């Protein structure tokens, strides 16, 4: 584990408080792509120029063309990424990727099949998985494991900062930016290495800790826009907020938004509270209009689930650092 002295930062654009993306470049000359950095997965992929134009999502995004890259190295093994809300498919390729000033030869997937739903709703073109190889598909080495191999990063960690719509957000590779957090960092260890998940001692909504009273799992997901729990949990949680469930999310009468109780997550002894302003898309104060909440149900299957997921809703309030070296996660108040 060679630790050098370079600390890179990736500037992020905040789209609707639901998607945080930055730029990376693939090949020579660089072909730029807008991507999301997802601690929830470990592969890197962008749409391919070989993607049939019958996939409208491909027509609406930047396409990587191997024929315009002199640094390209063929491979072709098929790859399928099945995410919680959709799937992408294609084949593996290799070329040089530039992220935050760092140039690393990376193996990525050239997607030739990306469904209109949900990808048509994606501002970004691709995803850059920030997880461990244990979660990587096709056994492809994650892009961070490769940067750590170049022994240039001061520290074997990276930090995320999600702003709330100046810069939309920021990722620091090799450290954290003291500019975006105050107070001390409070860490927790991962249940097991290979996944960015930690034990969660309990969840309290309002005056009663009616949820996860006997402990539960908490996944810290930078690629997730909201916070999620088992359908069972969310129904309890939403029942308590007085919210009514729609097809894909929960809402409340906008006038009722500001009166919503606080919601806390007991992580590693420290209490992480969010007021209604932190999880309600207060777009109106009218009683005659619905306001959606940044929390919904999601039943992640084992070995990972059942489990909660703390996404942008949570990270917007707490600066998050991911420590690969000591397999822990640290939180601090974001400023
Ligand atoms: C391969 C394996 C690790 C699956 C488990 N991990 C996950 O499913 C990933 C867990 N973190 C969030 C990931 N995202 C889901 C999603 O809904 N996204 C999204 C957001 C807004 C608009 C459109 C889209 Cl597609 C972005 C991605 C990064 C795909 C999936
Ligand atoms: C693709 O990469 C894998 C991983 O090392 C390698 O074993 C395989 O031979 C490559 N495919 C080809 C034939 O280029």
């Amino acid at each position: 584990l060679t630790l050098g002295n370079t600390t890179s930062s990736v500037i992020l654009t905040n789209y609707m408080d639901t998607q945080y993306y930055g730029e990376i470049g693939i090949g020579t000359p660089p072909q730029t792509f807008k991507v999301v950095f997802d601690t929830g997965s470990s592969n890197v992929w962008v749409p391919s120029s070989k993607c049939s134009r019958l996939y409208t999502a491909c027509v609406y995004h930047k396409l990587f063309d191997a024929s315009d890259s002199s640094s390209y190295k063929h491979n072709g093994t098929e790859l399928t990424l099945r995410y919680s809300t959709g799937t992408v498919s294609g084949f593996l390729s290799q070329d040089i990727i530039t992220v935050g000033g760092i140039t690393v030869t990376q193996m990525f997937g050239e997607v030739t099949e990306m469904p209109a739903l949900p990808f048509m709703l994606a501002e970004f073109d691709g995803v850059v998985g920030m997880g461990f190889i244990e979660q990587a598909i096709g056994r492809v080495t994650p892009i961070f494991d490769n940067i750590i191999s170049q022994g240039v990063l001061k520290e074997d960690v990276f930090s995320f900062y999600y702003n709330r719509d100046s810069l939309g957000g920021q990722i620091v590779l090799g450290g954290s930016d003291p500019q975006h957090y105050e107070g001390n960092f409070h860490y927790i260890n991962l249940i097991k290495t290979g996944v960015w998940q930690i034990q969660m001692k309990g969840v309290s909504v309002g005056s009663s800790t009616l949820l996860c009273e006997d402990g539960c799992l908490a996944l810290v997901d930078t690629g997730a826009s909201y916070i999620s729990g088992s359908t069972s949990s969310i129904e309890k949680l939403m029942e308590a907020l007085g919210a009514k469930k729609r097809l894909f999310d929960y809402v409340v009468k906008c006038n009722e938004g500001p009166t919503l109780p606080d919601i806390s997550f007991h992580l590693g002894g420290k209490e992480y509270t969010l007021t209604s302003a932190d999880y309600v898309f207060q777009e109106s104060y009218s009683s005659k209009k619905l306001c959606t909440l940044a929390i919904h149900a999601m039943d992640i299957p084992p070995p990972t689930g059942p489990t909660w997921a703390l996404g942008a809703t949570f990270i917007r309030k707490f600066y998050t650092e991911f420590d690969r070296r000591n397999n822990r996660i640290g939180f601090a108040l974001a400023r």
